[PDB]
């Protein structure tokens, strides 16, 4: 556990994180995929051995001694808003369990279901709030990774509003 568990946000490639483990925005099949998933595949390809896992779950595979937590958010193209929201909250709960089990002091995490799986909607607040619901009871330092300046601003504001 971190001495003073915190949330932070950084606008950079999650494949260049400075934390003790990473959460992949995985697909259910363990495929190299696109976006965050493709970056994670290029950086830690060994972590895709038997990484396939259902929607709403997380499966950890080691790359060397570096844990990759493959978290499978729903594709809102396919899910109803209601069932998609349940599966998205469940994926983050499984991430919290894995972060705790591993005993890490820090984790790098993307906002699940906010890219190709968003079904063309802005899901920053929905996804971030499920992340907080799951991770608030953990003592790891959480570092959220994003790409766009206006996402960075909004995520930073949301963290600060609770502090
Ligand atoms: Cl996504």
């Amino acid at each position: 556990g971190a001495m003073a568990p915190s949330y932070r946000v950084k606008r950079m490639d999650i494949a260049k994180n400075d934390e003790e483990c990473v959460v992949n925005a995985a697909n259910p099949r363990g495929l190299p995929g696109d976006g965050v998933c493709k970056a994670v595949y290029k950086k830690w390809p060994e972590s895709f051995k038997n990484s396939a896992t259902p929607v709403g779950t997380a499966k950890t595979v080691m790359c060397g001694t570096y844990p990759v937590i493959h978290a499978v958010g729903p594709n809102f193209s396919n899910y109803t808003e209601s069932e998609g929201d349940r599966e998205l909250a469940a994926a983050y709960r499984e991430v919290a369990k894995e972060v705790t089990r591993l005993g890490v002091n820090s984790v790098a995490i993307p906002l699940l279901s906010t890219g190709v799986y968003s079904g063309g909607k802005d899901r920053l607040t929905q996804s971030l709030n499920h992340l907080f619901t799951a991770m608030d009871s953990t003592d790891a330092d959480v570092v959220i990774y994003c790409r766009d300046k206006e996402w960075e601003k909004k995520i930073s504001e949301a963290i600060q509003m609770r502090t």
